[PDB]
């Protein structure tokens, strides 16, 4: 068994993440994930949509038309977000509520929007990872406006994937190891050591008990050195 | 503890599958998970999308406007399908293809349409369960027509849901359960105890490895029931 | 002259209305012409579009991708309504309108959605007479919450079509039927013998007067067996 | 009983058909019903959509924003073609094929564009009876190309409407009196005498068989004097 | 170097403007240049979009299907306004908000619709020509009803073309020049000579600066002809 | 007259340009204009649309959400793309094709694809500058592939903008400079000096011709600092 990259069956990809990326964003950061590299931006609005009970959050997905091997299309042009997009999106905004105690956000929104600007396997992971720094640079933000209802930050979050590459449990795939591979798992986690997300597929043969045991104790494993990551990061 | 419906924490609710429920289709079953009631239909066309690989199965999923307490808007006239739209399609999509060896189906294409009469809970998870018997008789008309190449039934698929209510696991969620808990798992697994599909989420207390493990288990010892069901279905 | 059904020229097919059909709404119908299968719910909301003057009444169509022999888009992915669609939700609400007495029905607003679950010709005509058996059971709904200003049912509609087919006046097309015929006729009438809608379209020959009246009279005399099947409904 | 343009019951309101109105289209037509104002345009295609049986002929309607006495909405940025619109363009296709032999027509495809400059009532009728006079200077062109298999025209159509005003039946309704109106007819008749097209609908009272007979023999009487409009027209 | 039409290099086309064209709108012209024919219209609404500043005026383009040699898709069918019709209707918005002092006109909206019943190049200029003029037979009838704050007219526009034709730059040109012509210019002046838009494009040899002074100076001679175009339509 | 970014009326902002900046496309550059900065990708594929005559180009343009001051909207999930966008697209196809002999470019297609990363005004100078290096980056790929017909590389083009700030023209404007100013000019053009495409634009006092050629003259003098940037990039 021999990753395409080299890397070992419980080796991460290298990772960066760069606070302060792009001006304008109450939060904005630069995750890498390997070759996958995403813009993660936090933005705040007063006010929130139908609610009188707590802030809210949401997210967004996107990439560019090149940030892929093979061009994809643009999803403005074709003017509708496919399937893919949605969960994407869908996962970043569960995630990204998860970690935060939404009554101590006050009345305001939160817009997370996250731009794949070079994809190489686990954008959405990378994206959960990296838009949660975003977001407290964007809190300590609001928190200096004295926008908010004390420290809504209720736990990190950070994600990763594992997949069966040669009959094997890998963790972090690539884009090669995802498109070969025919089961798979995203898991996102706190600090806590607590499941949030947990998907896993199989297309071909049915991944049994064991199975799964053995790419959710993979993650997990995988899981401590990305909150280290966004630690330093958030220390630096 | 007391589930809304009087039930225990592992008992499903009262399940019924009829097939040929409506004329034109190849296949066409009503399926029934207590008040949650889906019709499913199967749907063979000549010919294949892009390939040349083997045939394909893709599936839709609907909703009549009242079939929930609340009216729902009907996607049609909001020129859209939502996202949880979207995401149902696609597990249903995955979930009957990996029943399938699609080289043995030969160049025909199969549309599989959910489309929910009376929601209370588990549409997807019924959907599943029932279009895998209205699939089977599918594949005898194109059989008998002399459309295929062999036998594609790889093994049949049923699925249902767990969910954490009043902090215990129970088994098969209704509206009411699903709208009140916070954490919750959507499983998809094969005859022979496979996992094809595993989509666990928490809201609010992330849900660790034991917890997931009870789940799961759970999950697995009322799957037997369904498989059970499919086959007297069949049998009858 | 020999209808596909058997079925003599004024004979019309066997038809059943079934109240209370799904338990959500304030009123829910299964009408069956024949093979002909709608599933024609009501839902009240509080409230009107834009008016000060009355209630109101909208209402929507639909049909599941294989209600028909052969297997039609749904307008859900294709994210818009044909002409078709649009013509015949139209034609409920101006129908089921006429049954009202607005300004009795208080500042409310009353959803109609029929959708096909099989079908076999005249989904419009079994549309509006089993539309109105739901809409009776949703005003005593609203009746007993005191939310209406007195008794808004002005009268009785019901719906039937008539075909020109091997050149011979036939009552309640089928499908094949409709298919053949080019000459045809929708009718919409009241329990007092008044046409709310009469619509005839001639593809080859032009109908002449003596034509169009025999048709006419033939819907008449068949609309009397609609009334009574609401009436008996309504009394079950 | 007096109509707001001081016209009779049933008097016409001045016509005028201009043929060679614009100077791209095989057959153009301003076609005036006092202050309705259409330009009736045919566009002539080589080939068919999905036939091997003819030719076909399709038709579009369209409104100037202010050709109505208020503006009304651009359906090219609203991005959607409203249920008046379809209703009207789906009728004017109809009711023109219905003049032809699409036999003799050849592998073309006829455009019928009707587009309304100015508004009063009667935009559909007078839609018809001008376009099928465009449409056939469009077929000397044809046939002058050598595209024809034959004299495709069948015979002339035109269209007006009936409305209860005042409780008493007039013809051909302007805007006003169709504002007012509960009780309409719209009729679409040939040379010979014959009925292509009769929608009829009431809105309060509902128009009994006499009624209904009244409006139609008005109509009749009316449509004579625009086919030899159309005839005077074409003779110019 | 000979102009199809056999105009000059410095000659415009017969032009034409008429004002009080469509009876609704409170400002409606038919403008023609040559063969290019459109009609604008100026509807007044109370009230304003998002200001508090002052009042505001928007532009809309449209083309019949017809209006054009071959053919125009439908936008209104196709659901989409498309990069050209984009590009003008901001044109004459902005154009057409040069020539007023919106503080002058109150809390109003101003609608312009500029639709083409007969194209042959130079619509866009046209438009803003004869735009002008209906805008002015607007406010007047404002100002009659009191909703002014003054004379918001603050100047005179209109505007037409240039481009490079055999080599030679020619003013005002028709379709077939402009389908020919790599090189082109569209400028919108004012009385004082002044300039509110100039755009020029090369699809070829790159315009030098003497080149483009050339076509601009060419357009600004036959600008004159079209203010006393205007001011005779004005007085008439 | 002081610029708020300090820079003098002649002076551009700090410009860079990266070549192979992402690694998937065959020319890839991060263009950076101050703090403005788009990656342009090139995207080569095979065939043509409808052509027979020569190769293509067309362009496309996004924003990241929070790319800007205020969050903009996604125009993917608002499912449409404004005319801000289509307007700079356009615009960016037409300079680059400009660049290019299409008969020399072979039966191929070239995607242009600008995304903004962070935006200070002048998105789209920035945008065809950059993307010029990165399409001869393109070229070089498709030369060594064997799949051009000769060098399609016509001439360099680059862009830059002036407006009236304070009563004074300068160069290269920024946000809060283009937000200011109420007369802009966008100027493209080629090595040789020529002009492929000039836009003024003047919302209140009209620009006069001294005063156009005098933002003429300044955008000319700065782009000669463009096209030493971009043969510097070409050259490392």
């Amino acid at each position: 068994m021999n990753r395409p990259s080299g890397r070992a069956a419980d080796q991460l990809r290298p990772i960066r993440i760069t606070r302060h990326y792009t001006k304008h964003a109450e939060g904005s950061v630069l995750v890498e994930f390997g070759d996958t590299k995403v813009i993660c931006t936090v933005s705040a609005e007063s006010g929130v949509p139908r609610f009188l009970k707590q802030g809210w959050l949401t997210a967004e997905y996107g990439m560019l038309p090149r940030s892929t091997g093979e061009r994809n299309q643009r999803e403005a042009s074709r003017g509708k977000q496919g399937g893919r997009t949605l969960e994407i999106q869908r996962l970043i905004g569960r995630s990204l509520r998860a970690a935060l105690d939404l009554s101590k956000l006050g009345e305001n929104t939160l817009y997370i929007d996250c731009d794949v600007i070079q994809a190489d396997g686990g954008t959405r992971t990378a994206s959960i990872t990296g838009a949660t720094v975003a977001l407290i640079d964007a809190l300590a933000v609001l928190k200096k406006r004295g926008a908010l209802k004390g420290n809504p930050l209720k736990q990190m979050v950070a994600a990763v994937s594992v997949g069966i590459y040669q009959g094997v449990p890998v963790l972090d795939l690539d884009y090669l190891e995802d498109s070969a591979a025919e089961t798979d798992l995203n898991v996102v986690m706190t600090d806590a050591g607590g499941f949030i997300e947990v998907q896993g597929t199989a297309e071909g043969a049915p991944f049994r008990p064991a199975e799964l045991n053995a790419m959710l104790e993979l993650a997990q494993q995988g899981m401590q050195e990305l909150f280290e990551l966004q630690r330093a990061a958030l220390a630096e």
